[PDB]
């Protein structure tokens, strides 16, 4: 926390691509 | 670049692992 | 449209991504 | 609440996190 909504959202943004990534391969 | 930019990719990838999800085997 | 209609839209999103994913195990 | 808001994502974001590699 401590980081401003704009750079705190490009790090949830960041980690759902992860995931879609690791669910793309089932 | 934009809050809301930002935020319509992030429910869109959202709604896109729902549907992965739904489908799980 | 809005920032806080979005949000709240994401929110209900994760908790049901949550549900999936604790129902999977 | 947005500044609240965020904490609770980032919190259900965790889980998930978690969650999958539970999987």
């Amino acid at each position: 926390s401590s980081l401003s909504i704009e750079a705190r959202l490009e790090s949830i943004e960041e980690k759902l691509s992860m995931i879609l990534g690791l669910l793309r391969t089932l």
